[PDB]
């Protein structure tokens, strides 16, 4: 669900997705045009392949099982339910293990200085 | 300030912007390429325009002063910082009066299926 995936990044970076990394960068927050700027931004990237590998799945709108009680996500138990958690589940732990170098300076980053990998 | 914005969306909504706005409809959703499928989607037409006459403001990095201690949105006292928060209040304002009409279905619409007004 686009809604568990936001929550797992809000709780796993203290983030809010908006305006944080709904506009953030070349990839991210240009509908994934452009090449990513940094290791953040390349989150999102991995994160559409993920979905991309789920064909019979509709990664948007069906609404998995995740409990995150004691601080790490943990997938409850449909094939597709659990694989989109998972892709959920990493782009949230790959945006955290990457608060390091995120870059305020790229957020609403503009357009014209993106370029452009494929999954 | 592009997060004051989210929040007052919040406030004024009870929904968060991702992914009920930053995925919603053919403006809102898709950069303001396409037309606006409704009023919610006009919504966001009618805050770029807003946006579009404050040129020499930064209206995205720009932090101003609301408040909304009793249930209405109040900016309070930068001439650019002003007019930049009636343009957020105006739209999160929008987006409420709206909610009568809000499509779920229109959440992370497909851009094939969108068209194309100016400011």
């Amino acid at each position: 669900d686009l809604w568990q995936f936001g929550k797992m990044i809000l709780k796993e970076t203290g983030k809010l997705p908006f305006p944080y990394y709904v506009t953030y960068g070349c990839y991210c927050g240009v509908g994934g045009r452009g090449g990513p700027k940094d290791a953040t931004d390349r989150c999102c990237f991995v994160h559409d392949c993920c979905y991309g590998k789920l064909t019979s799945c509709k990664p948007k709108t069906d609404r998995y099982s995740y409990s995150r009680k004691d601080g790490t996500i943990v997938c409850g138990e449909d094939p597709c339910r659990k694989e989109i958690c998972e892709c959920d589940k990493a782009a949230a732990v790959c945006f955290r293990e990457n608060l390091d170098t995120y870059n305020k300076k790229y957020m609403s980053y503009l357009k014209s200085l993106c370029k452009k990998d494929d999954c």
